[PDB]
């Protein structure tokens, strides 16, 4: 006559309390009495089991009331799962994973994935409806900057629902972890020096000797040459930008009499452009931003230049002419690599210092961070727990509502930790978000339709490819994975679109997230199996490995000052034979932003401990056989990725491995 509940508590430091906890069967042909539990405490990482009696049958349990009341001063609880033992020898599982904080009672349906149509008595609909209701008052949208896609309602992290906090208070803290990282990289004495400008080179070399690492190394050694240059639009950590040339931009008076000595084909600089030689990488997004006037005595200063590229013989991309702000003249000069040494050395850094920018406020923190964080909100707010979808993305949103309202709260916020080192602090990375923010569109978040768009699709005119080759598989693998999951709860087309909560969950995302903007290009709908796998895939693939791409990439490569800088204190050079080794240096970021440079690259280049990465799912919301088995090989094809990856990196000079699927976490925590 008995049930045996057993309870899981988690493993995070505080997941543990002391607590009563009422526990309370609610089944079809009635409901349980409230039982105690325990009369102590559930410490972390523990499983406890209880014998209770029933006084009625209650046939076949449906919900699994779990209520707490208070002992003491409070003591947030967090309870992995529930499993129930019958009577009748039927094994019932309960995924939770959630905080219990004293205010509310927890409801809880059984692990089975359910759509909405599958449920037609009043209880399972009752608690359906009600948890949607309490997750729409939960998880709220709101605007934090003009323009911008819209995040979640809250100030700072510890206003957020205990839910989607980090599992610690300061376990990940911009604030903190900067500070300390700047401890482990023997620069904390530098924090504070932003009139002081490196002696020369040997004075930084000195100081980066004993934190490079093996890339880092490699850049300190060889940013200077041509090669690592291009090289970096290709297989760098913002490799998104680069595009193949169709034809010469007007606002780019570069004739071939200039790059004769560059190109090595015999061809002029025009046929050069028809044969599909010549690339491009233009800045024009950068123009009109301000510039960092946050600090009186340190005028910072930016640019939008023009860069044109070229594949050699030897099938390596190389800069041939370099034109540092968008309209022509001559005060704007183009610059080539015949010019002065210094002359081409500037015109690259600030290329590279261009490069830089976009890729923290457009490719890093636009489209992989916010973007996620809309597919996050969207799906707290209408997918109930018992959706598979809910069950399938939860596991690639962890953190990642936690980790921008941290940034909101300390980094980019006014007067925030990125208005220290960068050009584009004050609000200019703002003013950036703002215009990327308007061709922000789906297709260029579907990442073969991304990469054909800029016309470096092809594998045989352009071999040299690493972000797209490792990319184009973990997509096919995700796409593969979803495709799978889908086909298990979704019978056909007819049922995809007749789901009220998955189209509201569509609708979300492009009314409130995309500012139901219809130039976005996102879905109003989905009304097929297909165009649901691929926009699963695009929210898989971007919280996973775009953002593992462009993230952890940031120390190799920005670590060595000259190659990525985070600002200028000189204006480009408007006239050429002028410039000096003396003036690059000036011109260079000071020691003290070169220190909180240092420090914010590497903190968010770091992998936890626990890091869960692509296809590790050891929360189980699923507990299904089929979607287990969907799982499984999912991380088959990974596994197999890595090893193509592995070969592929022998061979090369320096190895890519951003994109290697054990590399690439779950979802944006960093
Ligand atoms: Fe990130």
């Amino acid at each position: 006559p008995s049930y045996t509940v057993t309870v899981a508590t988690g493993s995070q430091e505080h997941a543990g309390t002391d607590d009563y906890i009422y526990l309370s069967l609610v089944g079809s042909a009635g409901c349980s009495e409230k039982h105690l539990l325990d009369k102590g405490s559930f410490e972390r990482g523990a499983v406890d089991s209880y014998d209770v009696t029933v006084d009625e049958e209650l046939g076949e349990i449906q919900l699994v009331r779990i209520e707490k009341r208070k002992y003491g001063s409070n003591d947030d609880w967090y309870l992995k799962y529930i499993t129930l033992k019958t009577p009748h020898g039927d094994y019932i599982e309960f995924p939770c994973y959630r905080w219990i904080t004293g205010d509310v009672e927890v409801v809880l349906r059984d692990g089975r994935a359910k759509l909405a149509r599958d449920d037609q008595i009043h209880i399972l609909k009752q608690h359906r409806r009600k948890e949607l209701e309490t997750r729409q008052k939960q998880y709220r949208w709101m605007e934090w900057n003009p323009g911008f896609p819209l995040s979640i309602d809250a100030k700072c992290h510890k206003d957020l629902p205990r839910d989607i906090q980090f599992d610690s208070e300061k376990g990940v803290d911009f604030v903190l972890n900067y500070s300390k990282a700047m401890e482990n990289l023997f620069i904390n004495r530098f924090m504070h020096m932003f009139q002081s400008s490196w002696n020369d080179f040997a004075d930084f070399e000195k100081i980066f000797v004993k934190i490079s690492n093996t890339i880092s190394e490699r850049v300190m050694n060889h940013w200077q040459e041509d090669l690592m240059f291009g090289y970096q639009f290709l297989n760098g950590a913002n490799p998104v930008l680069i595009r193949r040339c169709t034809e010469l931009p007007e606002k780019l008076p570069v004739t071939t009499e200039m790059v004769e000595c560059s190109l090595e084909r015999q061809l002029s600089l025009e046929q050069e452009v028809q044969q599909g030689n010549i690339f491009i990488v233009d800045f024009e997004l950068l123009d009109g931003i301000d510039a960092n006037k946050t600090d009186p005595c340190t005028l910072q200063f930016l640019a939008a230049p023009i860069c044109l590229l070229y594949k050699n013989l030897a099938n390596k991309i190389v800069p041939i002419a370099i034109q540092l702000n968008q309209i022509p003249g001559d005060e704007n000069p183009i610059f080539l690599p015949s010019d002065a040494k210094y002359d081409w050395l500037l015109a690259k850094i600030w290329v590279r210092s261009s490069d830089f920018h976009v890729h923290q406020t457009i490719t890093h923190l636009l489209r992989t961070h916010l973007v996620s964080e809309v597919f996050g909100i969207a799906m707290y707010r209408q997918l109930p727990a018992v959706h598979p979808i809910f069950k399938l993305l939860v596991a690639h949103v962890r953190f990642t509502i936690a980790i921008n309202t941290k940034a909101r709260e300390q980094l980019i916020c006014e007067c925030g930790l990125f208005d220290k080192a960068n050009a584009t602090g004050g609000g200019g990375h703002v003013q950036m978000v703002q215009r990327a923010m308007k061709d922000l569109t789906y297709a260029s978040l579907c990442f073969p339709e991304a990469i054909k768009a800029r016309g470096m699709e092809s594998k045989e005119d352009i071999p040299y490819y690493f972000y797209r080759d490792d990319g184009l598989l973990v997509w096919e693998a995700i796409r593969t994975f979803t495709a799978e999951v889908v086909d298990i709860y979704y019978e056909g087309d007819q049922v995809v679109e007749e789901d009220p909560e998955l189209q509201d969950f569509v609708n979300d995302v492009y009314v409130y997230g995309m500012r139901g903007r219809k130039s976005s290009g996102f879905p109003k709908s989905v009304k097929s199996r297909e165009q649901l796998s691929e926009y699963l895939t695009v929210v898989i693939f971007t919280a996973s490995a775009q953002h593992a791409a462009v993230n952890f990439g940031q120390y190799d490569w920005a670590s060595w000052i000259p190659n990525a800088p985070p600002t200028m204190r000189a204006p480009p050079p408007t006239a050429k034979g002028v410039v000096t080794i003396e003036q690059i240096v000036d011109t260079l970021p000071d020691r003290g932003r070169s220190c909180w440079h240092l420090g914010a690259v590497w903190a968010l280049s770091q992998f936890q401990e626990n890091e869960l990465f692509l296809g590790m799912y050891p929360e189980e919301h699923f507990i299904e056989k089929p979607v287990k088995e969907a799982m499984a090989r999912f991380r088959k094809n990974l596994e197999a990725i890595v090893s193509v990856i592995a070969e592929r990196n022998e061979n090369l000079q320096l190895p890519y491995y951003y994109l290697a699927p054990d590399r690439i976490p779950n979802s944006v925590a960093i």
